[PDB]
């Protein structure tokens, strides 16, 4: 399958084959996305999720956010997709990570102006979200190279129940743009996986970027494709656009770029020699 990468590289008509699968791409009416009241729930007028795979909040005020549940059957993993919060969705953000159960957040992209900053920055400043009712407390960060992890404690006001989120931020990844090499970003995927905030026990694991859309989808498509090698009978059924065209059935618009593509594959392709 390395093979048909080269072929594209060789050919450098790596454009072409994303405009392919751009054109074979899904589309689903977004109403609530595109409701009056909703205007400024979204970050981006071109970037709304399709209504019947859009996550509800659950809380009776309305029920709107820009996320998407991405159910993955045959992988038997699910991911929400949403875009990094507004500073008047971050309350919004933050109940779906309740609501949903999910023990992780994965951001693709960095603060600098692309999303707003949803969690504290200093353990004796915590936040409290007063529309959703929810604290939110920064117990733990470590600090790396490529990327941070951060322990954090999301506490229900009202049901005063507590759960441990896990925040993973990849800060070397530039907006519409690609990392140097697959390696930093795969063992970034690894560490997540370790976590488990990817497993079937917890909720669907939140994933962002300033979109939503583009470095989100290389993350959530390149660990669907490894998974499905693992599982599968023969790894080399595993076709990535097949793959990236069920994903866009559940949001539009995953990986923004030829470049991105390309790099999914190396990613992807990179990932497996060390499954197996």
């Amino acid at each position: 399958m390395e093979k048909e990468f080269e072929q594209i590289d060789k050919s450098g008509s790596w454009a072409a084959i994303y405009q392919d699968i751009r054109h074979e791409a899904s589309d689903f009416p977004c109403r609530v996305a595109k409701l009056p009241k909703n205007k400024n729930r979204n970050r981006y007028r071109d970037v709304s999720p399709f209504d019947h795979s859009r996550i509800k909040l659950h809380q009776e005020d309305n029920d709107y956010i820009n996320a998407s549940l991405i159910k993955m059957e045959e992988a038997q993993r699910s991911y929400i997709l949403t875009q990094g919060p507004l500073p008047n969705t971050c309350g919004h953000f933050w109940e779906m990570v309740w609501e949903q159960k999910s023990r992780g957040v994965v951001m693709l992209n960095r603060v600098m102006l692309k999303c707003a900053q949803y969690w504290p920055q200093k353990e004796e400043k915590e936040m409290i979200f007063e529309d959703t009712n929810l604290k939110l407390t920064l117990i733990s960060e470590d600090i790396k190279s490529y990327y941070t992890v951060r322990q954090l404690e999301l506490e229900n006001l009202t049901t005063q129940e507590t759960r441990e989120i896990l925040h993973f931020h990849y800060t070397t990844w530039p907006d519409f743009g690609v990392p140097e090499s697959p390696a930093s970003f795969l063992n970034f995927l690894f560490k997540v996986r370790e976590s488990g905030s990817l497993s079937p026990e917890h909720g669907p694991v939140v994933v962002h970027s300033s979109a939503g859309i583009g470095r989100s989808g290389t993350f959530c498509l390149a660990d669907t494709c490894l998974l499905l090698m693992d599982k599968r009978k023969d790894p080399s059924s595993v076709d990535i656009k097949k793959v990236l065209l069920e994903m866009r059935k559940f949001r539009m618009g995953l990986i923004q770029t030829a470049d991105q593509l390309r790099f999914s594959y190396l990613a992807v392709i990179e990932g497996a020699k060390f499954i197996m």
